[PDB]
């Protein structure tokens, strides 16, 4: 298959954010789309190789809970195109507008997010930048997992980084478990309506402490009706040492099981 999208086809619109390799806009191409895109046609083989790699990953993802890849432009500017999510990111809902989701919808947002990752990890893909920001909500109902900028087979966003990633020896601290840890921090975002470590106000300290294992999210901050199995599961994903964290299959199952025992 060739998903290259010929020149002239796209009508690019309003700015949205600065994604890993460039700038996102709303655009049009057989309907509303998103277009992540590098503004310069000065594209060094560092930029032009990242792009080639993101596309290579996006083109292996066909799942309800992964953001639908649709195609790529080379000319005029480098561009990647995806489905447009009516509803914005999970970050926006939880922290910007403070949407008070029902506890069942929370558990489902978790369920679904886990499903996407599980699918991703079976396809042998490490997302490497999971976070509410990159989790998008479709008609406020369905979860779509986003920015594949960093992502691979075989960045000033710290709060979702496992300690070994904050630490650094290997060029390869990333694993399915380092993804599990970021997922851990999403469960917390969802169960607390809050980013972790708000008592601390100094970012560099957060970095140092997490990596050492002095800081770790305050689970007492969960909502009352948060099930104690969900409370116990956050703990599994947030376990300081990578080897004690469960992979997504067992996480799904646990969220599934706990969804069943539910008022
Ligand atoms: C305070 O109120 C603000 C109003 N919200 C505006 C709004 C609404 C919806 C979106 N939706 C949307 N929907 C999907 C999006 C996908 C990517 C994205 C990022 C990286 N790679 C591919 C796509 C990036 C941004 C995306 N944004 C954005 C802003």
């Amino acid at each position: 298959d060739d998903w290259e999208i010929p020149d002239g086809q796209i009508t690019v619109g309003q700015r949205i954010g600065s994604g890993s390799f460039g700038t996102v806009y709303k655009g049009k191409w057989h309907g509303d789309v998103a277009v992540k895109m590098l503004n310069v046609t000065a594209p060094t083989p560092q930029q032009l190789q990242a792009f080639k790699n993101e596309v290579g990953v996006l083109r292996k993802t066909r799942h309800v809970n992964i953001l639908l890849f649709m195609g790529y432009s080379t000319k005029p500017q480098l561009a990647i195109v995806t489905q447009w999510c009516e509803g914005s990111s999970l970050y926006h809902h939880l922290h910007i507008i403070e949407t008070k989701f029902e506890m069942i919808k929370l558990i489902d947002i978790a369920r679904q997010t886990a499903q996407g990752m599980d699918y991703l990890h079976a396809k042998s893909i490490i997302h490497r930048d999971l976070k509410s920001n990159n989790i998008f909500l479709h008609e406020d109902l369905t979860v779509k997992i986003g920015d594949f900028g960093l992502a691979t087979v075989k960045s000033g966003s710290i709060l979702w980084m496992a300690p070994e990633v904050i630490r650094m020896q290997d060029k390869n601290p990333y694993s399915f478990q380092s993804d599990v840890y970021a997922f851990g921090i999403v469960l917390y975002e969802l169960m607390t309506g809050q980013l972790p470590y708000s008592n601390i106000n100094n970012r560099d300290q957060i970095i140092f402490m997490v990596g050492r294992g002095y800081l770790s999210p305050d689970l007492s901050k969960v909502r009352s009706n948060c099930p104690k199995a969900m409370k116990r599961l956050m703990a599994e994903c947030l376990k300081k040492k990578r080897d004690e964290r469960p992979l997504f299959p067992q996480i799904l199952a646990s969220i599934e099981l706990l969804a069943r025992s539910l008022p």
